């Protein structure tokens, strides 16, 4: 209480968000006596752009939500002083991936064609069914193809059941469970 705020630093000061995602970003406060203090529920937080929301609910202060792409300024204020820095909002990333159909009975010596749908992290969508890899797990029952125009097709070899998935990267399909039937 002595000590006079003297210069606020908003942390980090470069970085990279990707479209519908969230940054915590920090108000350090620096004073007279040379110390430094958290100041982000503080500080009074803005934005320079559309393209990154700050959050206005209790508890999320000092929070970004990437709302398009582009780069931003946030600035933090307190006692007519500010910190600033820069961000950037990067394209949507793949944080989940629907397989279809959810699960299927198929006959043996018959293929269906499986496909693999992205949700993004702006949980906007796209069909990968040619760009993820298709999985099963017994060709004894149903082969599944990754060959250029064959991609998600899953031909019955066999009676019984079977996990089909796709995968792009380190995301995972949930598990389609496909029975073949004589
Ligand atoms: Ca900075
Ligand atoms: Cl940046
Ligand atoms: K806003
Ligand atoms: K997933
Ligand atoms: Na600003
Ligand atoms: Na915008
Ligand atoms: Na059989």
């Amino acid at each position: 209480t002595q000590a006079t705020l003297t210069s606020i630093e908003v942390s980090p000061t470069r970085a990279s968000i990707a479209k519908g995602m969230t940054q915590k970003f920090t108000a350090t406060g620096i004073f007279t006596d040379h110390s430094k203090k958290n100041i982000t529920e503080q500080v009074t937080w803005k934005s320079s752009s559309k393209a990154l929301s700050m959050l206005n609910a209790p508890g999320e202060e000092g929070t970004g939500k990437a709302i398009a792409v582009g780069n931003i300024s946030i600035t933090a204020t307190l006692e007519k002083l500010s910190g600033k820095t820069d961000i950037t909002v990067t394209p949507a990333i793949l944080t989940s991936i629907q397989i279809s159909p959810v699960k299927h009975c198929l006959v043996k010596g018959l293929t269906e064609k499986f496909s693999a749908t992205g949700i993004y992290s702006d949980n906007s969508s796209k069909d990968i069914t040619s760009a993820v890899t298709w999985h099963s797990s017994n060709n004894s029952v149903a082969t599944i193809s990754n060959t250029k125009g064959y991609q998600g097709q899953a031909h019955g070899t066999g009676t019984g059941t079977v996990d089909i998935k796709a995968t792009l990267g380190n995301v995972s399909s949930a598990v389609s469970k496909l029975s073949v039937t004589a």
